[PDB]
């Protein structure tokens, strides 16, 4: 029967069903080829942790009788679910990403959890020794927002790193979502590195973070090589934007609210001008 | 049988469900009338992506010999889900609201998803040609926060032309919540728009925002019409509060971390004072 | 049969089978204790929200016949789940935590619903009264982020109170994650307290906030007792910073974009320097 | 891209989708009506369970103090599922079927729950008293299938009798496929009915079965009214077959796998022929 | 720690992790390959079903303007998922199955589905003619579990033909338990074709069954070629046994409760000895 | 409001809020006490079935490489779960089911596992000799009915053994439902047991069986020690009955159809006595 809502859904569908200009520059993607999936990316990144901490995301009940079994079980699921993903970004943007290509780079990965694990580790360890508020090893990889970030970037940049495409920001872009805490996998950053609160915080493309380095909520290093240098044990406190070529020398204490456009000594203070 | 906790319980159900005064400011909502669904409304948007970007959100796997097939599949739930989605708003806040003409109402919708593919077209060009750090259309699409909440946006303005009640403003907190992006859907935004980053952008319900425009992460368009205008081609960076009766001429640029409360002439540059 | 990523395979998953180092500073958690469960903790702050405002997230359509079923069986299902989880934060970090006791203090936080319905109802009417954007209770309730970050909040205060280990800051990391809203459940905030947008925000540990007291996105009481004192009747604006022994006099106002680390006199105004 | 299946593909959709014949004595169904579903139907029927045997079906863990709450609460979820099938089977099979009439038939259905309890009550005890394998009422109720079959059967008799079309036989098909045991919704059957292990009982359209009456596995009671009738007191065997204008009077027993089409007189015993 | 139930769980693990007899008889299966799926199997008919009869199980809501719509979203889904089950079906039990075969098979199967629908369509119209207790072709589609596996058996069958191993036998299996009605896949059968009831009706793997047939419940059609043959207009009542080399003559009728093992000439009728 | 079914409504809630006399002879169940969950033990028997056969129901693609993960996770989830509902049927009919007897019980039954996958063994290897139709080991386990009942009786028996009440009846009603074979957990059945297509077997609860028996669909080993007996090497085929204290001599074959009161003689062949 015909309402009269009839004809306008289907001259809707009519018009939604052509755009020859709406082919956009959008290159043509292979008919056949898998994308990625947002759904099993979550469950990659999930199982990573389960891997990183063993039970902690590895299991629901404290059991050291059966560590092992869960390692062994969630490096497999891993395993085929990261093949599939690294396929979809090699064939997203001779060379006609076969799978065979995706499981080499996926066990790649897998090999790197051990040195993954190791780096967080010490993540968690800045996390707990500067945050008189922290008060358990467990409770920081358990609910702090900060490791879930940080966890998700060292997983995107092994990712870049190892050459695939796509994934790597993929998955920054859901730490961001998760915890309003935006790291490009691009960027370099080193041990003992830790994000309090961290809400607002941007972390561009080719930054470079040194050893020790904390940063608060609101916390911008972007610009407009061209994104910021943080040297060793410096603290970038709540929403400071730093851009540019600029260094922040070792030691450093940049305060909160203030635009910086210049290189900053090391073991110095700069702060907001007095307000009245 | 009666534990020491039993009677504690019973208690507090007995105290909760009464409140003669807590039935509030709360106006009489009608029995039988369906309320708002965060779930379904999530279904909607979804679909709207689906339909508006077909192929990115309208299937798993890449196939050009079914994208209409899915548009068609698509518009017909999504034409389901939103009138009673649009039904519940109606009744929420003669006029005794019936599914006919919330039926309408999401067909009027339905047919204004071509021209919205078309604005957010321009967005997602916008997003590319200004983002060195972007490197395709489809990867901006797929996992970029920004088009998301832009695109909730635009969805829920036009919803809110149509003079569908509460609906709107769920849709844009739904983008709030998993972007950090929050943009009144009163707010009138022109083309070519595009947000960096941007975890903790308000916009506010009287804001007009020109063509060309881009803003950071942190910046705020408030107030306490009353709302800021910006012109076209403007840059506001990184939490930069505008407010008020102001207006940022076109192709001026205000720097980052400063409170904004006088007109920007046109072409100019406003940064914060130096720090020391 | 063995191809040429499975021996890499093997490999990873001996090396992360061990770590006597990676025992960490972790104290052992011992076998047969539940773990917290995100999970069940969701489940759990919404029975609690469903609980307060009935009908809310009580029921997905109006039924005046049917609230006190709903409160009923919510209140039990609260009570089971919410027992297993206490009894998790207890065993967590003569005491084995027994059900026993975590069932009493599941109890002793259903008792005080009726209390938190008091309170968060005045944090419902602030948010109203003074949002000429916001246009219903039943809007507020409904979908505004800050409610759902502010109740979470008390939510956890309460549980913190009664000495319900790690699950606290549970649950307000998890309005952190679904509203970019952190406040930590040690933080005192009195009635009629509201967040305009929120993203941002952050409200340290021993921050003490006043009455009928309104903060805008970005805002942070932190440091870095040590956190500041917010009279009654206090406004802070967008982004601005609020660190160390400080208090803000009652009826003061915040400008936004500002580092304040000195004593603000009541009733007084306090803004950025002028920019040029 | 044009794969070797790609044309086979495109050509079985055009085929597929077009069928002037296939039109078949199909009648015309309204667009926009709604049609059966098998998961609603499935979710009513779990739901007449729960509200029939409060606690067994109507919580996971037992409790007195909420026995009520559940009640209350499950007849409401009973009454929307309900009013939306019987809507869907009216229009199935001036009458434009309005959820205004399925409702009021939904509401009469649910008043006689309380009689249905008491017919189902006289069929446990009648499934508890004469099997000794059984060793409580509680067993019977939460496993033993016929109760299942006969529940279904009376419910969807009573739907049959206030007239509602279709629901009554899809909801005794859903007991076949799940116990092996099809009794058609027109069937009349008295107290104190069981149906012993079950599978493969057949009961016709206008069979007549009296009180205290025990079937086996295999019995059919069909024909080709003209369905047998069987007084009180009967007992048929496994795999016996009752068809036609048959009358099995009271107290009679009809032995196992016997094709019987005469009466059999009150009080007999009728056995198939020795073997040899 | 250790509890008692501690080594006998351990114990336990090792004993079942071993088992060089266990290897039992079973043929090597390649690492990699994919293991048939129940799940996605059961997708695969649910789909060949809303294919075959649209809108019936192709529709929660009747919609003309959107029937070839779901044809082609459906035959898409079917397609992939078909793939996969036919792969691991050749790969169970040079020739190391590629998806290439697996999905021309696929495909052929899928340019079936039209004679498919014409030879169901006469099935349910001889479900319908001969069953008074049927009102409407389409209550006979939507819930009698006879023409589900009547279904599910064509669609083996298809499969069996195009060389497809395993997996016809998994969707015959699946009607089995479903409908308690078992059909080998092998099993030839004619147009027309009708079960009433059905539950034990078994079909042997070389039956051959004409036209025009209908079996009731607890009909064998088995052995022990050496499965039965029933000519045209063959009707075999409750129960009845037909094993060996026996041929039912067209137009014949084979009474209920009979071990067959004569042939039986046609338009005749055989029926069990009186009883006494 | 009050709308014509309100009424009718809270009168039906009313009356089924009460009942003394439907307390039935029901006995008191405890309050706080777990009721025994179906989906709870649909887990079990599933995981349990993956721990028999690994590889089969033990992972969705095959990899000997991870067997033993999954055996151990596998035994770890089947413990918690066998223990809660373990704890559930001691409750349900000084003996206040601690979880403690529970879990020690759960512990033992997995220590017959590698019996049971020893004796489930010989009943493959019986189904695939005996049955032309079986071409392989892997597809019997994976598809064929006969054993998953077979599987679910031996668990259940088991489990009988060991004292656990109501969860084994459970089980077995479960396969009945599932497969329509009946096997009552008190059954006693030998080695290489088999049962070709099975719906409609019915094994009483005292019945003993020997070895290499094989049962045909519709046969039931009944009553009304009250049950059959019947020796090794017995054939019993289609829908035959053999009730009271009756023994099946070995090496005898029990032809279909018939009614069997009387001692069958080893090695002798009975039938029903001819047709005309």
């Amino acid at each position: 029967t015909t309402f009269n809502y009839t004809n306008i859904l289907t001259q809707a569908v009519d018009e939604l069903s052509e755009s020859q200009s709406y082919k956009g520059l959008f290159h043509q993607h292979k008919d056949g080829d898998p994308l990625p999936s947002a759904k099993s990316l979550y469950k990659i990144v999930e199982l990573a942790r389960a891997i990183i901490f063993p039970g902690y995301f590895g299991n629901s009940t404290v059991n050291s009788h059966t560590i092992n079994y869960h390692i062994g079980v969630n490096v497999e699921t891993l395993f085929g679910l990261l093949t599939e993903q690294i396929l979809a970004g090699l064939c997203f943007g001779d060379n006609e990403p076969c799978r065979e290509t995706a499981s080499l780079l996926a066990a790649r990965f897998i090999s790197k959890l051990p040195e993954l694990r190791r780096i967080l580790a010490t993540d968690v360890e800045a996390a707990y020794y500067g945050d008189p508020a922290a008060t358990c090893f467990g409770e920081i990889i358990s609910c702090y927002p900060a490791i879930r970030a940080i966890s998700n970037y060292r997983i995107a940049h092994e990712l870049l790193i190892l050459g695939v495409p796509l994934i790597p920001r993929f998955i920054t872009e859901m730490a961001h979502s998760e915890t309003g805490i935006d790291i490009h996998p691009g960027a370099q950053i080193g041990h003992h590195f830790t994000i309090d609160h961290g809400t607002g915080v941007v972390i561009g493309a080719t930054s470079i973070i040194g050893n020790n380095v904390k940063l608060y909520q609101g916390v911008t290093l972007g610009a407009k090589p061209r994104h910021p240098i943080l040297e060793d044990d410096v603290i970038v406190y709540s929403n400071a934007t730093i851009l540019g070529r600029v260094t922040i020398g070792k030691g450093a204490t940049v305060g909160g609210n203030i635009w910086v456009t210049e290189n900053v000594p090391a073991g110095s203070r700069i702060v907001q001008r007095k307000n009245k």
